[PDB]
């Protein structure tokens, strides 16, 4: 059992995975409580009044999704509420919050009251990101860095005496870490730091690449866009290994390549991949969408034999990179070799939780659990 091991397994739950057809539908009651130590609810958002509020009142309040996920505290799981996420981070509203001490002070007392109203064990900060709003470092003032660290302090100072948790999901990008994160404050005050060691590559690159390389690979354009560098950078900036939980994607980045004859790594790309039937977003595919394309639509799989990264798969002008059970066992032995706090997945509902592909229910997340519980490194 994961609850009696030295590792965390932090699972993100997403309230919008309810709005999916057929087998893609995911509800609170689909959470498998033997697969996580911590569940993080994505996402609450920052309202116009500068206070945390439900992103989707229909599901969160009227259909009691908050209460239905906080349910799993009954199995010994810690359930936190995440604030922010990519789409809530598009503007300046978090920056206006953290640069204003009176707004932070109001925000903080209300936030803790919100968490306790619904029974949450903690808060997860997912502002993407201080200074580099949606990764654009020219957007935010440098004082976002100190503002966010002061927010984290002011949150910790009220949460910690109550026994409540404070964590954050943070960029894997060297440039964002340098510009927006006061790493020693974060490392000292957070119960864990969920490093989002994925989305290194995607349609924005105008070229094919892997969503989540583990190690540097010789054809890479940078030495720093891989989990191994990102994890060592966080520790080098001052993070104790035990605070790091390493992010792993349950989904793939998809691309439309510019001609179907070329189909390897780093080949030109005109757009994101075609949207999946269930996730309905150009540019990505859930693992259960990918594994079905491979098993039944004849997509070809190319594994990396050096095992610096997971596979990619292509058909015609469609190309997707993703993690398979093999690279995940490698990532988890890596987690164990560095004595990291544990692993994190984005997200429960993107793994093959219905066993649509014949490898078992939740093949990726079971692979993580099994490797985390295996004593050999
Ligand atoms: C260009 C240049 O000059 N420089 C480049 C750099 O750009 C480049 O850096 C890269 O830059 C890209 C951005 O272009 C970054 O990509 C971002 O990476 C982040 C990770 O650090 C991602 O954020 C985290 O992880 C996940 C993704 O894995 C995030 O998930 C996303 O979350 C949002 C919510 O915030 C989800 O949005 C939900 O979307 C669905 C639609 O799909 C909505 O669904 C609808 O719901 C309503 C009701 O609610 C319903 O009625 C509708 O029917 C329904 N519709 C459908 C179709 O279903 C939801 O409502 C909505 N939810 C909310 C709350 O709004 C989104 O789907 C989800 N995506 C996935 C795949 O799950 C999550 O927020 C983050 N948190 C955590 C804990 O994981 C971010 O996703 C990603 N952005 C994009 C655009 O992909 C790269 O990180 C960055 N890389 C690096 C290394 O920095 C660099 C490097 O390449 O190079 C420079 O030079
Ligand atoms: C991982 O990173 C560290 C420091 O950046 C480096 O010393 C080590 O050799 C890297 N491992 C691989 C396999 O690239």
């Amino acid at each position: 059992s994961l609850l009696n091991s030295r590792y965390k397994l932090v699972c993100y739950y997403t309230n919008w995975s309810w709005y999916r057809p057929g087998i893609g539908k995911y509800s609170p009651e689909d959470i498998d409580p033997s697969l996580c130590t911590h569940i993080v609810y994505g996402f609450a958002v920052l309202g116009n009044d500068g206070l945390m509020t439900a992103h989707d009142t229909w599901s969160d309040y009227d259909n009691r999704f908050y209460e239905r996920v906080v349910e799993y505290k009954r199995y010994g799981i810690k359930v936190s509420l995440a604030l922010g996420g990519w789409n809530d981070s598009a503007g300046d509203k978090y920056s206006k919050l953290v640069n204003d001490p009176a707004a932070r002070a109001k925000f903080v007392q209300h936030a803790v009251a919100f968490l306790e109203k619904y029974g949450f064990d903690g808060l997860d900060l997912d502002w993407e990101y201080p200074k580099c709003w949606q990764v654009d470092c020219s957007k935010g003032p440098d004082s976002d860095k100190q503002g966010f660290a002061d927010l984290v302090h002011e949150l910790s100072a009220v949460l910690k005496p109550k026994g409540l948790l404070l964590s954050a999901a943070v960029s894997p990008n060297k440039m964002v870490i340098d510009a927006g994160y006061d790493v020693p404050v974060l490392a000292r005050l957070l119960d864990w730091i969920a490093v989002m060691t994925y989305d290194y590559h995607g349609q924005w690159d105008k070229k094919t690449g892997h969503v989540a390389p583990l190690y540097y690979h010789p054809d890479d354009d940078t030495t720093y866009f891989n989990a191994n560098y990102t994890i060592h950078y966080w520790m080098e900036k001052g993070t104790p290994a035990s605070k790091i939980v390493m992010g792993m994607p349950m989904y793939g980045q998809s691309f439309t390549i510019e001609n179907r004859g070329i189909h390897g790594l780093n080949i030109p790309v005109s757009d994101g991949g075609e949207p999946g039937e269930y996730t309905r977003a150009k540019g990505f595919l859930a693992y259960y969408e990918i594994c079905d394309r491979i098993r039944n639509s004849g997509w070809t799989v190319v594994k990396d034999p050096y095992q610096r990264m997971g596979p990619y798969a292509y058909k015609g002008n469609q190309w997707v990179s993703f993690d398979d059970v093999e690279i995940i066992k490698k990532k988890v032995n890596f987690i164990k070799s560095l004595n990291l706090g544990g692993g994190m997945i984005w997200a429960l509902d993107l793994d093959d939780y219905r066993n649509r592909c014949g490898q078992g229910k939740h093949p990726l997340l079971n692979a993580i659990k099994t490797e985390l519980l295996n004593p050999k490194i």
